[PDB]
């Protein structure tokens, strides 16, 4: 094989945002940004026809919960779209229909920002302020709820995905 190259470093930490109205200075605590560029994942019940068209939009960039600890622990409407480093986290999700694959720069590394002591540290989450544009959504695999497995013959690539590294 070969050894992997480092990742491109973007100047804007929310370059990936689907809603650029997000206010980075409102993020608390001081965010530790993800600097790796491996695939990330999101369990979502929303279908690819919607996600491939819109990307992942956050619930409320205006008056949503900008405190990452509060958002992780109680999940009010927020400027964030959560993803995970863990390909298999979909297996822990009740009924969410799809495992989305994401290739996006940046995001707030939740455990590096609020520590790995908290209740949901096992989710190894990356929270995207402003969400995630469709160009950074690779594709999706539907999940068979009864076996908690991906239906790999039914995965779909996002025609809008734009490789960048």
């Amino acid at each position: 094989k070969a050894a992997a190259p480092a990742c491109p470093r973007f100047d804007d930490p929310v370059h990936a945002a689907a809603d650029p109205r997000v206010d980075v200075e409102r993020i608390t605590p001081d965010p530790v940004w993800r600097t790796t560029c491996g695939t990330l994942y999101r369990s979502d019940s929303r279908g690819p026809a919607v996600v491939f068209e819109q990307g992942f939009l956050p619930k409320d960039v205006i008056d949503g919960q900008y405190d990452i600890e509060s958002y992780v622990l109680v999940n009010q409407p927020s400027p964030y779209v959560s993803t995970t480093y863990d390909h298999d986290l979909y297996k822990t999700w009740h009924k969410s229909g799809y495992n989305y694959y994401i290739d996006a720069p940046g995001g707030v590394d939740v455990n590096k920002t609020i520590g790995d002591r908290h209740k949901w540290a096992d989710q190894v989450e990356v929270a995207f302020p402003g969400g995630i544009r469709t160009e950074f959504v690779i594709g999706v695999c539907p999940v068979d709820k009864k076996t908690r497995t991906e239906k790999m013959s039914e995965c779909v690539g996002n025609p809008h995905y734009e490789p960048w590294h």
